[PDB]
């Protein structure tokens, strides 16, 4: 079993591929732009990936990796009811370039399943796009489309840290994502099956993508404060969290 | 604190950078070239590095990382008394290109301290260069020069696995390297402090470098069968739990 893991208590490391408006400052990863006064911008799109590709599975041995990632994000919308568009943790093709903005979170182009996109993402959607989204803000699992194959309601604690945990169990093909707002004591979780070897390439770049609205006040910040990741290609979370995120 | 680790029970992944004659076959890392019949070549030079850079220290916070690496190597010299030149575990500048061959193991150019080399290595020297080496085969700690700052005698169990453990304790600035030949039940060790922040860049590539002789039958194989590495970089200016490490990763 090949194992690998990284843990960043803070950023500002040559370990990231920054695209769009993504930037590092105050040792935190700011995916979308924030003006001098500290307020969010419109039409922003930023992505950040770990500089080295991760092998998700091995075509020749049929082996499929199990992995887990955790990060703390902070989303602040000056006008809560105007929050848009969200942040997503994504697994994309290695040289991948940004996709459509706003509602597509920079990782997808349509709400129609397109295997050629070779992209899977867990989204934290703050703006309800009526053509495809649920009524409220939500956590969703996106498989080669912006229309989640499964979602769960999420109560956004504006400007409050969100502690996220995403795991993939190759044995059950189950992808689980949970979000906790320690300040409001709330927690959410979503789980669905994903046939990984069929939706993604053998090697992918893991990272984040975020965007803001295009109309006057539909914007918010999208900051990541810490990030851990562990992969095992042929996972004991109990020791993972302790020796990596806690 | 930032942490990084990996463990390879066999090679195959494209998480390795190969230079010179370095190659992967039979799921093992072969640093120096071998002929169809399985015999070593002359004037061979091969290097292999983890594709991702490791941060050894943080200039702005004064923090210095503690790390450990373990790997199993197998060195086979058709003619034992003709064994040359050796294999080295090295920390080099990220885009680093191979250096001098043969006695310099592909990581150094002279036996004169040159800080600009920005390279540290732990060598497993099978051939004695009278110009700077000790009389017998040895393990040595090289700091920006091929002339080790400290060495220890090593009894080469030809063609037998060598289990190596190298650790760096930022608290004591001590670098320790040990080698064990389980089949012959022998073991060796060396230690010396190294002011890491002064000999290397903030980010380095870790890996292996090996070479063979230029003269006659002075050659041998340089194969790596497995490799683990773990690093821990604090938030401010503490050793590492080698036990937990060694269990869930090597033993
Ligand atoms: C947060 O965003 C809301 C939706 O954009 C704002 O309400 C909207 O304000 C517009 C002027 O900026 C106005 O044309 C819309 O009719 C109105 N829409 C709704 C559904 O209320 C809201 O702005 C404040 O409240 C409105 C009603 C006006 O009084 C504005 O002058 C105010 O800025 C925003 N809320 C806050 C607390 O800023
Ligand atoms: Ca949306
Ligand atoms: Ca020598
Ligand atoms: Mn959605
Ligand atoms: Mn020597």
């Amino acid at each position: 079993a090949d194992i690998q893991s990284f843990s960043f208590k803070n950023f500002n490391s040559s370990s990231f591929i920054l695209q769009g408006d993504a930037t590092v400052s105050s040792s935190k990863l700011r995916l979308t732009k924030v003006k001098g006064n500290g307020l969010p911008t419109l039409s922003s799109l930023g992505r950040a990936f770990y500089s080295s590709p991760i092998q998700i599975y091995d075509k020749s041995t049929g082996a499929v990796a199990s992995w887990a990632t955790s990060f703390t994000a902070n989303i602040f919308a000056p006008n809560k009811s105007s929050s848009a568009d969200g942040i997503a943790f994504a697994l994309v093709p290695v040289g991948s370039e940004p996709k459509s903005n706003s509602g597509f979170l920079g990782v997808f182009d349509s709400d129609v399943y397109d295997n050629s996109a070779q992209t899977v993402a867990v989204e934290f959607d703050t703006f309800s796009n009526t053509d495809w989204d649920p009524t409220s803000r939500h956590i969703g699992i996106d498989v080669n489309s912006i229309k989640s194959i499964r979602t769960a309601s999420w109560g956004l604690a504006n400007g409050q840290n969100a502690e996220i945990l995403i795991t993939y169990n190759a044995a059950t093909s189950l992808l689980v994502a949970s979000l906790v707002h320690p300040s409001r004591r709330t927690s959410y979780i979503v789980s669905e099956r994903v046939d990984i070897t069929n939706e993604l390439p053998e090697y992918v770049s893991i990272g984040f993508s975020a965007t803001t609205g295009l109309s006057e006040g539909y914007t918010e910040t999208h900051d990541v404060l810490s990030w851990s990741f562990a992969s095992k290609l042929p996972l004991d979370i109990a020791s993972y969290l302790v020796r990596n995120v806690l």
